[PDB]
């Protein structure tokens, strides 16, 4: 068997953020990845047509401080998302262009019933805890209630009622019906609420990385050399003994003192377990899915939308639309013009069916319709993938918790079983859900690790991070009228 | 590489049905079985305190054909749970005696509120078919609806919504705001209706087996010799070549034509597939969780509830009570007199919290009060078991759809997966969540290799089950005034109207 101090199950961003650390501080790391590849639900694709590609997780902005830090140490640059001309809302076969985050309305009782949709979910926010949303005052009634649920009740317009089914399905990848309305409140929240999290500009899709978001994964495969085991899907972790032991599919076994699992949750029922894990983590890996996706890139001659005055930033309503949302992926030297569309939630078990080519042509007479432009209808390359298929993803962007479930077992993903730490976007604090929220998760886990072992304190395990001074962070404002407006049935009552 | 015709993963009553009828056929199969025991969620303990007992699944009614006649087949008989005395439902700390199958109510808007409940659980399950619930007219909008949504339209009083969650939990084991509403609607119509499922007497709880479930299991196995391989946890599935290789967690390497896939569905998890799986199953199997449940038997000297006329069936409403439903499960020789109760859902959870004696004293504290009886306070003896913590389960008594599951993924749960069938109760058309339906799906995985070998046709796959001889079905009836009494708010619109 091959010894070590710590092994981490999985080389995602969070894994390798954590092997760094630990490896920083002169510990011998052994990182088992599943994959012929680093990255996990990051992977940049390059060949000539592309150059580069995200096919998965891209977008960094204002207050991830942890990733644009460790993305900086590894040599990497950001630019920005093209924001500079105008976002489109198309509602009912029409292009309505716009400017600030909030695709606007103009009819006064659906104004009200906007700005009461987004200030509510953001007052819900402020009383739950980031580090423990099941200690929310409300946690048993908004848990036990979907957010399909919370918006019959919240809206009173179908305008209202479709904008924010259409934020949900983008956000979290699942459907209004298929997810507590505390854990989606909660994820709003801990992103630092809905104007960070929608935001293009000062928000979390301002940035991507030069040369794409795998490299974070692939610098820190390099630092860490032959420590990585590529194609070692891990089958078995046995507890019985002195020192921990770790098996591979391919019957290699690994020893050492500690393990972090640095894996979606779920996908820790992959593993056999000598002893049992305890009941509440034994069911609660099967209780905590990962929502539906396919990352759509159409490349073009040119950035045509921009001789419009549009940015290429698309919000597309209703069902018949297969993509809700895209952006400019085109590069910042104006070259391998391109729109990232995603295909959400059941769209993306929809028209999985359909051959490559079919959602290209789809996906071209969308953008055709929604820019008002031929030129959509004249692709040059198009590259996708479908998240749902991945055995060592289960989806993407990240786990959501369905109704009841966060209550009774949010507790457990944290909670350390003998000498298995929890890493793993999942287990963050702050921007759960993306590769900031994989950096926490993984220097935490690591940090804990540390303190096991009397290397550092119990105060030292959570760490705050310096704002970047390359990204620094603008407050979130709001209007007098946005935080006075009444509701639609605030409206009714003084009538 | 140890070569046979099938691998069937999973020993418990499915895989080793499957099992039989293969073997039964002249095929070579191989059962791997991740415990050093078969039965899977079906467990007799034997010990000198209580000779046996049912830990896991027991329960054995009318329409279950198939597990019967396996169960005959294989020599064991049957015997009646106690149902001569009272029932109690036991609401806002009193026990209310009754009879029948259903808790009666006597406040004329109430019990209009209760029958159109009844009534309309099984009006829209007659709207799902029981082989593709997402075919129901209305399969997007129940599906996109928990249980705890549809109890909050339909009850119109607390009493009926209280009663109806309990219905749930104690069916399910999860809690109405966990569960899809076309997915137990559903559940109910499979089992034949809310009076089959809930009814000792005529339904699911009226009998258990002479020395327990677990020996349809033990006697399979008795039977296939050492074609069963106990401490063969699965963990790898290769359909790259001509011949299925199949490896177990001993580095053990199996070769087959076909296999059986006789785990729950979640438990899929558990094996690293080549190829990849398809895409939607992949997904379906992070989707779809076991229930949560401690199975509880407390031992007395004597069944002194049958001296105050009750024959130890409680139904406890509200939150305080750790167990809301009770049997007799005392032997059929009248001796080591015993209560069953079942700690449900959320109370699984938060009570695992306690140690043995504990649980043992509380529910002791509880049959005291509902039963009126300090007796109760004098157990003898106490046997439990938290399906929870088990790793080759995921739960009990079966897999739930949370909202949104069903329509989207239903359909995967049986489709074969190249030279993969799938077993388990969890794919059954009849007693889906049952011994019953572990048979059935057995049988008919089976029976979809022997038809994709050529040895069967297309025709016999699906095959009806006789009727028991010794366990005969009375039919669900309604009174006139059961079937056309209104709604609480159809006696509005006539009040209105009027
Ligand atoms: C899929 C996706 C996600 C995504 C996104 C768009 C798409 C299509 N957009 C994002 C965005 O713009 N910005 C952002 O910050 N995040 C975005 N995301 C999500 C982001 O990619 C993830 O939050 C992040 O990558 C999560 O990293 P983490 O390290 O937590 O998890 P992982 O990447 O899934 O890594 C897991 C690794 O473990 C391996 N594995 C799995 N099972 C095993 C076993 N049994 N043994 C060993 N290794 C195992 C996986 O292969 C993987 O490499
Ligand atoms: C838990 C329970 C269930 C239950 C019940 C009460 C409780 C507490 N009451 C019941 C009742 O009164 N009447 C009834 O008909 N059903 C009742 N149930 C449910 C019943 O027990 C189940 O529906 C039935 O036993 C399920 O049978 P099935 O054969 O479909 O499933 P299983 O019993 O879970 O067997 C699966 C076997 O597979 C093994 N396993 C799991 N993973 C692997 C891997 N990777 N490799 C190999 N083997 C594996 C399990 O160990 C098990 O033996
Ligand atoms: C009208 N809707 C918005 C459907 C419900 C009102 C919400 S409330 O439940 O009546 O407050
Ligand atoms: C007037 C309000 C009565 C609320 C009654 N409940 C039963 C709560 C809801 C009925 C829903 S529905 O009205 O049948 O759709
Ligand atoms: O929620 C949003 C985007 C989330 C996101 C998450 C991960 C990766 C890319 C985008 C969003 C963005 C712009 C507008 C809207 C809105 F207002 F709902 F349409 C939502
Ligand atoms: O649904 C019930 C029982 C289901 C069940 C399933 C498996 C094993 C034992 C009980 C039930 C039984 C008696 C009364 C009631 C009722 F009416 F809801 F209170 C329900």
């Amino acid at each position: 068997s091959n010894k070590c101090d710590v092994v981490v199950v999985g080389g995602g961003i969070s894994g390798m953020a954590a092997a760094k650390l630990l490896h920083d501080s002169g510990l011998n790391v052994v990182v088992l990845e599943a994959r012929d590849r680093v990255g996990g639900r990051t992977y940049t694709l390059r060949n000539q047509k592309v150059k580069y590609v995200d096919l998965g997780g891209s977008y960094v902005g204002p207050t991830q401080n942890r990733i644009l830090r460790l993305a900086k140490e590894l040599g990497l640059e950001t630019y920005k998302v093209n924001e500079v001309e105008r976002l489109i809302h198309h509602v009912k076969g029409k292009s309505y262009p716009f400017r600030g985050p909030f695709p606007p309305v103009w009819n006064p009782i659906t104004y009200l019933d906007h700005n009461n949709f987004w200030r509510t979910m953001d007052d819900m926010g402020r009383e739950i805890p980031s580090d423990a949303p099941w200690k929310a005052p409300l946690a048993e009634e908004w848990d036990n209630m979907t957010m399909k649920e919370l918006l019959d009740k919240l809206c009173w317009t179908e305008s209202a009622k479709q904008l924010a089914t259409l934020f949900v399905n983008l956000c979290v990848t699942a459907e209004t019906h298929e997810v507590s309305a505390l854990w989606f409140l909660w994820y709003v929240k801990q992103c630092g609420g809905t104007t960070r999290i929608i935001s293009t500009t000062n928000g979390g899709q301002e940035r991507k990385f030069v040369g794409g978001s795998g490299q974070v994964s692939e610098r820190i495969m390099d630092l860490l050399g032959d420590r990585v085991k590529l194609e070692r899907p891990v089958i078995y972790i046995d507890q019985t003994r002195e020192n921990v032991l770790v098996e591979t599919l391919n019957h290699e076994m690994y020893e050492a003192k500690y393990v972090i699992s640095a894996i979606p949750p779920t996908l820790g029922m992959k593993i056999h377990f000598n002893p049992p894990l305890p009941m509440m983590r034994n069911q609660m890996i099967t209780r905590v899915p990962l929502g539906s996706v396919i990352k759509c890139i159409v490349y073009y001659k040119e950035p045509f939308w921009r001789k419009k005055d549009y940015c290429g930033t698309m919000i597309i309503d209703g069902e018949e639309a297969p993509v809700a949302y895209t952006l400019d992926d085109t590069k910042p030297e104006g070259n391998y013009a391109a729109i990232m569309g995603f295909i959400l939630a059941h769209k993306a078990r929809k028209l999985a069916r359909l051959t490559k080519e079919e959602r290209l042509k789809k996906l071209c007479e969308l953008y055709a319709k929604v820019l008002g432009s031929l030129e959509a209808l004249e692709p040059v390359h198009y590259e996708e993938k479908n998240w749902c298929e991945e055995q060592y993803s289960g989806g993407c962007y990240t786990t959501y918790f369905p109704p009841g479930i966060l209550t009774q077992y949010g507790r457990v993903l944290r909670q350390p079983v003998d000498r298995i730490y929890f890493a793993g976007t999942e287990t963050a604090t702050h921007w759960s859900g993306y590769m900031e929220g994989a950096v926490e998760a993984g220097e935490r886990a690591a940090r804990e690790i540390l303190h096991a072992m009397g290397k550092i304190p119990e105060d030292e395990i959570w760490q705050s991070e310096p704002e970047s001074v390359d990204v620094p962070a603008q407050p979130i404002t709001t209007t007098f009228l946005e935080r006075h407006l009444p509701s639609v049935p605030g409206l009714l009552r003084l009538i």
